[PDB]
């Protein structure tokens, strides 16, 4: 594949858990967009269990006709790290989710992916 | 300034709303992190009044010990675009906000300023 991202994401979209998981250094962090942190820090041996939850939530909405779409990796200047924008698009498509992770990547393998999202609100606070 | 995203953040530093707002392209784009599109689109002349409301709300968490940083901005492969990451934390420092700007330029102008942020759970 063109990169490593690449690869996560062929892997991913295609079911192959244990291919995607395995794009992750040992000492890797996957960074979710929601937790206490803010967001949550998964490990190596704890992304597997992620990516299983993720697949079955991808079969989900792949069954209601929504597309999930992840846009080719675009490099900072620092040449190991990436941005990924996505969404998840009705077959219609109208926008339910969308977000961006940026990558670390080290020796051919992910580092760090860290995961930002929209939030879906009526509305926060202003003034 | 060493770019237009630079300038935006240093006048936004100095209380200068105007010049901040002054970095966007009549066509720009501010997009919220949150919102029902998901997120919320506002427009150039909108984006005034989020820098007022920002500027405040940046002096509160300065009293209250809060300490917000900006990161340097990265620039992308593609010149026109850049990632700016941000964070807030309390005073013990627990961060209780964290995200990043993706932004979009224009022939030295802001066209897109797309935000993005964890959601903080405890």
């Amino acid at each position: 594949a063109k990169s490593v991202i690449h690869q996560f994401f062929e892997s991913g979209a295609k079911g192959d858990v244990d291919g995607a998981w395995a794009c992750f250094a040992d000492d890797a962090v996957w960074l979710a967009s929601e937790g206490p942190e803010p967001g949550r820090t998964y490990t190596k041996t704890e992304i597997r269990d992620l990516l299983v939850q993720l697949d079955e939530m991808a079969r989900t909405v792949r069954a209601q006709g929504m597309d999930g779409v992840f846009e080719e990796p675009v490099f900072l200047t620092d040449p190991d790290k990436a941005v990924v924008e996505w969404s998840l698009r009705k077959a219609d498509g109208e926008v339910v989710d969308r977000g961006i992770d940026l990558f670390t990547l080290r020796d051919g393998k992910i580092l760090v992916k860290d995961v930002f999202r929209k939030a879906k609100l009526a509305a926060a606070l202003e003034h």
